């Protein structure tokens, strides 16, 4: 028995990352495990990291530090509860699967708020305690990350230069970091400019993909993996 | 004349970030240049990529492509004012310095709000302007950065990689893409280790690059120089 969790980041539920979102839902609760998703722009959710999201005393409140204050908050239960809400979530979760459309190489700002709001330190890692020794070791992440760019332009000699170097600050830098161990990213190349038959067979790859998802072996996820 | 736009991303005026800004709107003021400042977080800028980012009737309100939408938004001037706000300080600048401290290997939430909000289609890029010829050509941009990790953390074959391998999203798909000529990053490493001294050192450090600031050369924004 397994638990999902999807972090959902897209404003629209007819959209192609819907799509993806909710073949993801289907297969995985057909397989029996046990699924959730954050649906990130419905729950309105925050994504800035301000001092509303520690409720007791500061620990210094002359000097307002985020990453202070909310490892303290961490550590006393005095993190705003739509943090604590999250954390539980990635708590539970074997596996925790993101999925959004690539914004600036990166994520949306609302996931990158999530990022920076949920996983902080006492929680998702310590110091010492991250890489191989962060705090969520023995779950699982992957990115299903949808492009406008074509496979084409994500290559090496490509304008935009290979898709596995914007995979590197999310991947290593934070999911790595935090002690995931990361499957191989799921990257939908360019669904506004594909035809129909050519997004109707990207959604079931990635349906039939699923089906296999707990034989999966994770990537290294080193700079000679990202870069070579 | 020179028009400086300084996007600063900050919880805390007191924080090293804060006297980094600081420090850059004193020499840029001394030298006589135009000098505005973003603060994002007293501005409580909306990070959040929502069809409230355009004003009026949608172009499609039955399914919302914000791509879409706010590409027709600003061809139609009709996106929230917020954003048309830092469209017009973006457009008025020679020079846009981004002032963080990094989150994640990236810029904070809210920074990244404002780069997914402001530089949409239509204004930062469009077919064919991207990369070298990307709408926002002439102009320099330059990414201030603080760090937890010191240097010696960030080597490349350190833990965390080179320093240049997380720059590639900002400055290359970024501000390159854009049209952005890149200036060499600011990158403080460490200041919370301290020594007080050796704050003070860095923040003098940024105060004396920015004195010569315009005769320097952008970096060759390449997969090369960040790989
Ligand atoms: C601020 C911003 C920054 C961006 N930065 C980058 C960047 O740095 N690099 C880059 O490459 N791109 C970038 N993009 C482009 C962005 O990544 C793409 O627009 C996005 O990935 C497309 O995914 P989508 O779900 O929105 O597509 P959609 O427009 O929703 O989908 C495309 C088509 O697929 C259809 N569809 C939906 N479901 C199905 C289904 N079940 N079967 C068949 N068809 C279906 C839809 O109806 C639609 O016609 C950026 C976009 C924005 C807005
Ligand atoms: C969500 C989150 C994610 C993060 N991710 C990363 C990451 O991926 N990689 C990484 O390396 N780090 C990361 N960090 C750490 C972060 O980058 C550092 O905490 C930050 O850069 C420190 O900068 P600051 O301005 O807040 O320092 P401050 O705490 O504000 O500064 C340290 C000291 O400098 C003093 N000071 C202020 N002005 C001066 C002055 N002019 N002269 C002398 N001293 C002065 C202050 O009083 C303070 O005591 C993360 C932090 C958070 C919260
Ligand atoms: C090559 O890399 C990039 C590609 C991008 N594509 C888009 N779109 C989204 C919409 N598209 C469409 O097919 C389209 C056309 C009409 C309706 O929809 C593709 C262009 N938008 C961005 N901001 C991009 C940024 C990039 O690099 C930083
Ligand atoms: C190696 O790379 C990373 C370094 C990090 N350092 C910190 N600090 C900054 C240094 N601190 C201090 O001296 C300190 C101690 C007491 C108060 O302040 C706090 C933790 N916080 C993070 N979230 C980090 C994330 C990283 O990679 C993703
Ligand atoms: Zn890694
Ligand atoms: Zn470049």
């Amino acid at each position: 028995g397994k638990k999902v969790l999807i972090v959902y980041a897209h404003q629209e539920p007819k959209s192609f990352n819907g799509s993806l979102k909710n073949v993801a839902v289907d297969e995985l609760s057909r397989q029996g495990c046990t699924v959730t998703v954050s649906d990130l722009y419905a729950m309105n959710f925050e994504p800035r990291a301000t001092d509303k999201d520690i409720t007791g005393t500061l620990s210094n409140p002359e000097v307002f530090n985020y990453g202070v204050e909310t490892h303290e908050a961490y550590k006393q239960r005095s993190l705003a509860s739509d943090i604590t809400d999250e954390q539980k979530k990635v708590r539970e979760a074997d596996l925790v699967i993101f999925q959004f459309p690539l914004y600036w190489f990166s994520v949306p700002a609302i996931l990158k708020g999530w990022m920076d709001r949920v996983l902080c330190q006492g929680f998702a890692f310590d110091i010492p305690g991250f890489y191989d020794s962060g705090l969520l070791q023995g779950k699982l992440a992957l990115l299903s990350v949808t492009t406008g760019g074509t496979a084409e332009m994500y290559t090496k000699t490509g304008v935009n230069g290979d898709s596995r170097y914007f995979l590197w600050p999310l991947q290593h830098g934070t999911l790595h970091f935090c002690g995931f161990k990361v499957l191989a990213p799921q990257i939908s190349f360019a669904p506004e400019i594909a035809s129909e038959e050519e997004r109707k067979g990207m959604v079931a790859a990635w349906s039939q993909r699923l089906q296999t998802i707990w034989k999966e072996e994770p990537i290294p996820c080193t700079a000679h993996w990202h870069f070579g």
